C-alpha cells in the first residue's frame, strides 16, 4: 500500500502530540506529555484510495532536536499547528515554513495550516479570518480549525494534508 510520511510541527503546547495521538489512537492526551520524537501508524481511505500514514510528532520549535533538518528533508508533507489563543504561535509559523522551504529548496511543499484548540472559544485571540489570509499569503488554501480536545477536525488535517501529497 502506498504509504505517506507525514510531519506535524509547531511551538510548544499548541497540541501537536494532541491532535496526532487523537487521530492515530482516537483519544484525548490530557496532561500526558510524550518526550520522544516518535511516529504514528494509521490506515486511510481518501478518495477512494487506500493510504497508509506514518505521522512524525516532533518537539515544539524552541525545544533542543538535532534531527529537524532530517525531518523538514524528508517529510512529505507538514501540519503547521498554532493555538487559537496564542498570537506569537501562530506569527511563530512564518518563520516554520520558510525553514521547510529553504531546506526543501522549493516553494512546491504539501502543507496544512491548522489552527487548534478551536474549543476554546472564549480565549481566542488569532481570529479565523487571519488563518485564511495566512493561508492565502502562502498560495496554498489548505487551513483548518481544530480540537483535539473535541475531535473536531481532526481527521480532516490528515485527510487534506494527504490529498495534496496525492
Ligand atoms: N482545550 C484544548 N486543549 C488542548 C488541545 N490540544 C491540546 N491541548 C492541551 O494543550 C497542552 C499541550 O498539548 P500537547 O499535545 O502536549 O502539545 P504539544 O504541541 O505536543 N507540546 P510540545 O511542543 O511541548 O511537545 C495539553 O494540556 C493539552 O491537553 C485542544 O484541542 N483543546
Ligand atoms: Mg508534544
Amino acid at each position: 500500500m502506498r504509504e505517506y510520511k507525514l510531519v506535524v510541527v509547531g511551538s510548544g503546547g499548541v497540541g501537536k502530540s494532541a491532535l496526532t495521538v487523537q487521530f492515530v489512537q482516537g483519544i484525548f492526551v490530557e496532561k500526558y506529555d510524550p518526550t520522544i520524537e516518535d511516529s504514528y501508524r494509521k490506515q486511510v481511505e481518501v478518495d477512494a484510495q487506500q493510504c497508509m500514514l506514518e505521522i512524525l510528532d516532533t518537539a515544539g520549535t524552541e525545544q533542543f532536536t538535532a534531527m529537524r533538518d532530517l525531518y523538514m528533508k524528508n517529510g512529505q508533507g507538514f501540519a503547521l499547528v498554532y493555538s487559537i489563543t496564542a498570537q506569537s504561535t501562530f506569527n511563530d509559523l512564518q518563520d516554520l515554513r520558510e525553514q521547510i522551504l529553504r531546506v526543501k529548496d522549493t516553494d512546491d511543499v504539501p502543507m496544512i495550516l491548522v489552527g487548534n484548540k478551536c474549543d476554546l472559544e472564549d480565549e481566542r485571540v488569532v481570529g479565523k479570518e487571519q488563518g485564511q489570509n495566512l493561508a492565502r499569503q502562502w498560495s496554498n488554501c489548505a487551513f483548518l480549525e481544530s480540537s483535539a480536545k473535541s475531535k473536531i477536525n481532526v481527521n480532516e488535517i490528515f485527510y487534506d494534508l494527504v490529498r495534496q501529497i496525492n
